[PDB]
């Protein structure tokens, strides 16, 4: 056992070592602390002073002289310049979080801050999300096919209101990491999850054994243009088919609502949902088209 | 506006200050994860070496003279320090996730690697479940008394159901951060999320009528004993209470299984649910017994 004592000898030669480079770490760490209390200084500083200079702007921006026209012009082709190298150090930089995170995932720093690991964590969400819609394809069509029965539809309406929740969290972290993709998008999901629920609680009458095949066709359309909406990470006639689908069941649902003669309060709350999925993602894909005009 | 060219002046000096600055961060970072990669290899060789000399401590355990006896006496003490303050600097150092966490969240790195910053989560995280906890109280005793509908018990689910899935996502991060409080606790909120569910998706007949009275006063039980273990952060008399109670359910659903001529699958699942959280949480208060013993 004479060998487990040299070795133990050197052991503790590497364990000061580590003891050096951890207590150097330290140093390091208190080190960071002090230029992140800088930084936010300079955060400070820098907003207040573009406030201040726009506003300079917005009052010098009335009509005078040629020179302070050329003068105003100038500033502006400048303040852009001022933007986008103010944006570049705000990407970097480690910043707090917004609303949603903070209430989930309470006071925790999850900004990556590099280049490299964001493309990472971007390719890593473009995987998880083909995988969990290989996945809901595999059950809407299925489902819609072999087993008709209540509790695999509520199996697969569980599963496709925590994909929502996940799909929120992720671009959470998304928006607060990096690029702005902030718009229709995550409102979209906020009321497609409140969409998945409003489905699973109906007291399956034969109403609902009636909407059954329009919802999982509407499904399997949903799927199919996820998945080639990814493999281009073309799509945009899909995308007005999936809209005029989305019109054709809140038709169809909305005309049902007056056709039987007692109504439960779920067939009417539901309909309006997706005519609001409908007059949001139809509009904000021609603004896309705009912007491509 | 000349005064805005002057205070531009001064606001390049301030840019390339703040630029030589970042360079400097940027240089950091570098370093930073420079000692990170030295710190894994550490890792890699101090398990090794771990796992190496409990090995050799294992098969020297046989019985021999009296001075190696000695030897791994002294040895195991030593053995006993090796593991603490090992633990100390695992604890400090990054590390990677778990499965859950890696699931959900995907690649990110959530270690708050300060000692002072887990207090201040943990305080965080306490601070959040007596706000919820007295949110469901106010509508556990409350849903009980007053409003009588379907529709703000399936609302009452929803939230419990997404309470439970945000304390169990706040758990992940306090395990992957800081202390070990895996156990019974980490299971008992997912199968306590699964009995919330196969609450709400019953048919709504005579059956569920009978079995809410029960729910709602169980969850008032639940609900103080929770408000209770915080204020404290006495409490053993009315968690064997809870466990009773829980047995109390237990017992009349499953006579009520065999009562009604024809069952639902929905009662019989549901039962099982709360017999397996009796046997689990009121054994592992008596291991706590025994640890106080």
């Amino acid at each position: 056992l004479e060998r487990c004592e040299r070795e133990w000898h050197e052991l503790e030669g590497e364990f000061q070592e580590l003891q050096e480079t951890h207590r150097i770490y330290k140093q390091k760490l208190e080190e960071l602390a002090a230029l992140q209390t800088l930084c936010s200084s300079s955060i400070s500083k820098q907003k207040k002073h573009l406030k201040d200079l726009k506003l300079t702007l917005q009052r010098c921006k009335r009509h005078a002289s040629r020179e302070e026209a050329e003068l105003v012009q100038q500033m502006a082709a400048n303040i852009k310049e001022r933007q986008d190298v103010f944006f570049d150090m705000e990407a970097y930089l480690p910043k707090k979080n917004g609303l949603y995170l903070n209430l989930v995932l309470g006071n925790v720093n999850v900004t990556l801050l590099s280049n490299q690991a964001k493309f990472a964590y971007k390719d890593e969400y473009e995987k998880f999300k083909l995988y969990l819609t290989i996945i809901l394809l595999l059950g809407a069509v299925a489902c819609r096919f072999v087993l008709h029965y209540r509790v695999t539809d509520e199996v697969f309406n569980f599963l496709l209101v925590w994909y929502y929740c996940t799909l929120t969290i992720r671009e959470s972290i998304l928006i607060s990491n990096g690029s702005r993709i902030k718009g229709w998008w995550v409102s979209h999901h906020y009321v497609s999850t409140f969409l998945s629920g409003v489905m699973l609680t109906w007291p399956n009458g034969p109403i609902y054994q009636k909407f059954r095949n329009q919802f999982l066709a509407f499904s399997i359309f949903q799927s199919c243009v996820q998945f080639l909406q990814y493999y281009y990470q073309f799509l945009l006639p899909f995308l007005f088919c999936g809209h005029f689908w989305q019109l054709y069941n809140a038709v169809t649902l909305f005309e049902l609502s007056s056709h039987e003669e007692c109504r439960e309060w779920q067939v009417f709350v539901l309909a309006f949902t997706f005519l609001i999925l409908f007059l949001g993602n139809f509009l904000t894909t021609l603004k896309v088209v705009h912007a491509k005009l």
